């Protein structure tokens, strides 16, 4: 895999004794399975707590949440339960295991179950159920000259006084943490994302919060859809961003403001950008969600399984980076084709790990990795987009210095790096396709019959990083046409099809010397006039369904028109650069395309402006 990253089997399946303590007797016990990590650190020392499943890896069985803490960068490990089932049946059970740091406290919360055998979305009732927080003291002692840790665990409190009987209509029934690691929002408040049924057992996600260190909780009035199981949380710029799994569905993202009383889908940035599988037919998955800052820059770390096998496997497990606005591919953390679900994520010191599962024949082990490979990748791309951000914000634009070139919501950027078949994205995040491209200064000149540049948007398939194009965007370019053309020839669009027939919104240009702007499925006005060698400024925008076409900074007659129906929402396949990029279509496009910029919001009047007048401001040619 990465090189220089290592890892070693830390929670050992048929193999890692933990204190089982019964009936006032504690005893060494092998563990079969080990599930449903959650990696953290509490002031220096790190804390590995999980599922300690003893006999089998199903879920409804024997648990008790293991917790084995590491003063030494994971290298030695004390090992502890954290948590003991009721001890009611064969079955009793503590279950998904979420955690939350304060200061030098561990709250874990948990479900439990004492003798049901039945998964428990699907229960009819609450008989079986009760909601428990556990609070681990960590204290460190220097005696001897050595770094000792301690971890008390206080008894577990019973939460479920602060669960109503009745939510914004519904009964409820039962409710859980979402598994892993939450959150001390910034105002101190405890936070955890909750996945909660109700009477007709359906599954939705909720905020479930305290405002006085856990001694009471509360609920947030809004909710995710129905459907959104363990919800992992982060707090990004003031606001709690919700990532949900959706079983057989892509992933929902969710923006929440107030402790959950709205929530608001993430259309434009992460909701639906993860499908559970290739073919996003599949179960999903539990995953680590954070924010860190790495060099300086607050970032965002999220992984999923790919889950090529279907079903529960879930091999292939991968980490991403963002920053809200581009959206990168670090790569498989587990090792080839191993099945490999859960995941928790620690970045520690300015070192990387990952505390993740490995399942052979429903034997379920934890391994705990040493990401070097994954972190330097990551070093590098933010160092990217550093350097592009900064770039292009340190112009001085044509006023001393104009407004400067605006960078918020900036996704990628087509410039002067190509190989001989890609246009390469200097944000490292997605690629275009090309054919009959030659490089130039800052961009591509294009011929013939199938010419072109394609830059993928669902054709990114499984991972579909630029999905916010279907709500907002903003395609920005230079263009240069080199010859008159036989009939309308395409320059630059969104496509809703794969042939680019069918277009969301384009530009074209045809023998009269016009343009010929394309508004959805609308008739098209020839207007305006161009002229061959003379290089123009194109932007295209879209937002809350309508675009616009502008030349030169200023829009098209006739820009402004609705291009997407109001019963749906677009499925755009690809955005086409400097020709359509397929042999099929019989058009001719000679043209020269330079610096394409792709927004996640449609850009103002100001910003548009300040585009055009510095156009030969912005290649990465000289930098």
């Amino acid at each position: 895999l990465a090189p220089g990253s290592s890892r070693v089997e830390l929670f050992k399946r048929q193999s890692s004794k933990v204190p089982f303590e019964k009936d006032g007797k504690v005893t060494e016990r092998v563990v079969h399975s080990f599930r449903l990590p959650a990696l953290v650190n509490v002031d220096g020392v790190m804390v590995a707590i999980a599922d300690a499943r003893y006999e089998t890896s199903f879920d409804n069985s024997l648990i008790d949440t293991v917790a084995k803490y590491s003063v030494d960068d994971g290298e030695t490990w004390e090992t502890q339960i954290a948590i003991k089932n009721s001890r009611a049946s064969s079955v009793s059970r503590v279950v998904d295991p979420t955690v939350i740091v304060k200061g030098n406290k561990l709250y874990v919360l948990v479900g439990s179950y004492n003798s049901s055998r039945s998964y428990w979305t699907s229960h009819g009732d609450a008989r079986d159920w009760d909601i428990l927080l556990a609070v681990g003291e960590v204290t460190k002692s220097t005696a001897g000259g050595k770094i000792t840790a301690s971890i008390k665990w206080g008894s577990p409190v019973s939460l479920k006084e602060f669960f109503p009987a009745e939510m914004e209509g519904m009964h409820t029934n039962q409710f859980l943490g979402g598994a892993g690691v939450a959150i001390v929002a910034s105002n101190g408040n405890l936070v955890y994302p909750v996945q909660v049924t109700n009477k007709k057992k359906q599954v939705f996600s909720k905020i479930f919060y305290s405002e006085d260190e856990g001694k009471t909780w509360k609920f947030g009035k809004g909710r995710s859809a129905f459907g959104c199981s363990e919800p992992v949380a982060l707090e990004w710029e003031g606001k709690l961003i919700i990532n949900t799994r959706v079983d057989y569905r892509r992933r929902l993202v969710y923006e929440s403001s107030d402790m959950g009383n709205t929530w608001l889908e993430a259309v434009g940035t992460l909701s639906r950008v993860w499908g559970p599988s290739p073919k996003s037919n599949q179960p999903g998955s539990q995953s680590s969600f954070t924010a860190v800052t790495i060099e300086g820059m607050r970032v965002m770390l999220f992984t999923h399984p790919l889950n090529f096998k279907g079903r529960w496997l879930r091999d292939r497990l991968n980490l991403w980076l963002t920053d809200n606005q581009r959206i990168y591919n670090v790569g498989q953390v587990s090792i080839g084709d191993e099945n490999s679900a859960y995941s928790s994520v620690l970045y520690k010191d300015d070192k990387l790990y990952c505390l993740h599962e490995i399942n052979s024949n429903e034997v379920y082990s934890l391994v705990f990795a040493r990401l070097v490979g994954e972190l330097r990748i990551i070093k590098s791309v933010l160092q990217s987009w550093k350097n592009w951000d900064s770039h292009l914000s340190s112009i001085c634009t044509p006023a001393g210095c104009g407004p400067a070139v605006t960078t918020v919501g900036l996704v990628g950027f087509l410039s002067h790096s190509a190989t001989k078949t890609e246009w390469e994205d200097a944000y490292r995040c997605v690629n275009a396709s090309t054919a009959n491209a030659e490089r130039v200064p800052n961009g591509l000149k294009f011929a013939g019959v199938g010419g072109g540049a394609l830059w993928p948007v669902s054709q990114q398939g499984q991972n579909q990083r630029y999905h916010f194009a279907n709500h907002a965007f903003t395609l920005v370019a230079s263009v240069t046409i080199h010859e008159v053309p036989k009939g309308a020839s395409p320059l630059l669009g969104a496509s809703l099809d794969s042939s680019g027939g069918k277009k969301l919104l384009g530009l074209s240009y045809d023998k009269r010397h016009q343009w010929q702007p394309i508004y959805g499925s609308t008739p098209v006005t020839p207007t305006g006039s161009w002229e061959m060698g003379k290089r123009y400024h194109v932007v295209l925008t879209m937002a809350n369904k309508i675009g616009s076409v502008y030349i030169d900074g200023e829009p098209l007659e006739g820009s402004g028109q609705t291009v997407v129906p109001d019963e749906r929402t677009p499925d755009i396949s690809h955005f086409y650069v400097g020709g359509y990029k397929r042999s099929g279509m019989p058009t001719d496009s000679r043209v020269t395309v330079n610096n394409v910029l792709l927004y996640n919001r449609q850009l103002n009047a100001e910003e548009i402006r300040t585009l055009f007048l510095s156009q030969d401001l912005i290649g990465t040619e000289a930098h």
